[PDB]
């Protein structure tokens, strides 16, 4: 396999806890900003005023190409809020396609628990569809503009690369965190075959899960439960998030599989770190988790399998400690399944918008051990898969 997108390989930095970001420029002359790659939202929004956690921000007054749309936007969400002023400007991705686009930009003027101290990013690139744009679906998302204005194919792909150990801010800045290939698939970024699941509807990147196993054991829930009220692929969420009832069942199963060691309730609630002596993390006691996804062929599914090296997120205790420490990166949701960054770190994920499908392959950068790897495998005969979708 040849890698045909060398200019875009290794263009991301970051980590699952704080997000993966790409360098972009906005305005004339170009203003460089680091931008979070977010497949779970649809606005391009950048810091545009001083904030304690921003080293730089978009200065509209210094851009000759800035256009004011004379419209505000207020975006409250569960864990925070941002508000800003809409406009358009010329945008480029230096380690991207060799093109400049005029795109909508929300200039963020006030925010709460949005920016992350030490994350290094100064804005967000919402890569999902117009239906979920704010303030409404008339605000064309960045990727839509890119495809309309250029010859870039209507597809992008993400390889998010977790280190398998903690990185500080200085280390993140100096390290490669993955690849966003805009307009194509780079065959150097995965091993084995790509398997595709349909995009159920173009809003979020919505998919359908048809079976869940923990170490090969069927969780045995009605498949609608896995997709209640949706299942999405979201690079802008850290954890694998599961609907309450599925979370409860899965945690019970994972506890049972790992029962040779007892962990505190705070660990399973995703709040508390657990630590082992350097090098002694007992990966083998934790189970693999398989999610079966609807295939493109009638009555066919395939599965993706992750390791504890994906769902246990490395965290530092103290800079002086030599212990290997982790948080449990599966958590409950009241808004459906979210296949977040820790899941995506296992896989090369192809967002094939043109063909309304998402591809998964084993990532060439996934963390594993001598005994087990992540997997993407198929096919399986599966009936009545459409019925697994929630209405
Ligand atoms: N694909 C295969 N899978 C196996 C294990 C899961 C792979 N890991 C390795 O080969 C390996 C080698 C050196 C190292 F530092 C870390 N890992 C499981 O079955 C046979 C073994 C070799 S080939
Ligand atoms: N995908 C959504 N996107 C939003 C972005 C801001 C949040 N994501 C993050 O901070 C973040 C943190 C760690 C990661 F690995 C990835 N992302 C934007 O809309 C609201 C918020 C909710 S979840």
């Amino acid at each position: 396999r040849r890698g045909s997108f060398v200019e875009m390989v290794d263009n991301l930095r970051g980590k699952s806890g704080q997000g993966y970001y790409v360098e972009m420029t906005v305005g004339s002359p170009p203003q460089t900003l680091n931008i979070l790659v977010d497949t779970g939202s649809s606005n391009f929004a950048v810091g545009a005023a001083p904030h304690p956690f921003l080293h730089r921000y978009y200065q509209r007054q210094l851009s000759s190409t800035y256009r004011d749309l004379r419209k505000g936007v207020y975006v409250p969400y569960t864990q925070g809020k941002w508000e800003g002023e809409l406009g358009t400007d010329l945008v480029s991705i230096p380690h991207g396609p060799n093109v400049t686009v005029r795109a909508n930009i929300a200039a963020i003027t006030e925010s709460d628990k949005f920016f992350i101290n030490g994350s290094n990013w100064e804005g967000i690139l919402g890569l999902a569809y117009a239906e979920i744009a704010r303030p409404d679906d008339s605000l064309e998302p960045f990727f839509d503009s890119l495809v309309k204005q250029t010859h870039v194919p209507n597809l992008f792909s993400l390889q998010l690369c977790g280190a398998g150990f903690p990185l500080n801010q200085s280390e993140v800045l100096a390290s490669v965190g993955g690849s966003m290939i805009i307009g194509g698939i780079d065959h150097s970024l995965y091993t084995g075959s790509l398997w595709y699941t349909p995009i159920r509807r173009e809003w979020y990147y919505e998919v359908i899960i048809v079976r869940v196993e923990i170490n090969g054991q069927d969780l045995k829930m009605d498949c609608k439960e896995y997709n209640y009220d949706k299942s999405i692929v979201d690079s802008g969420t850290t954890n694998l998030r599961l609907p309450k009832k599925v979370f409860e069942a899965a945690v019970k199963s994972i506890k049972a599989a790992s029962s040779t060691e007892k962990f505190p309730d705070g660990f399973w609630l995703g709040e508390q770190l657990v630590c082992w002596q350097a090098g002694t993390t007992p990966w083998n006691i934790f189970p693999v988790i398989s999610l079966y996804l609807m295939g493109e062929v009638t009555n066919q599914s395939f599965r993706i399998t992750i390791l504890p090296q994906q769902y246990l997120r490395p965290v530092e205790d103290v800079a002086t400690s030599q212990d290997d420490c982790y948080k449990f990166a599966i958590s409950q949701s009241s808004t459906g399944t979210v296949m977040g960054a820790v899941i995506m770190e296992g896989f090369y994920v192809v967002f094939d918008r043109a063909r309304k499908r998402i591809g998964f392959a084993v990532s060439a950068c996934h963390v594993h051990d001598e005994f087990r790897t992540a997997a993407v495998e198929g096919p399986f005969v599966t009936l009545d898969m459409e019925d697994c979708g929630y209405n």
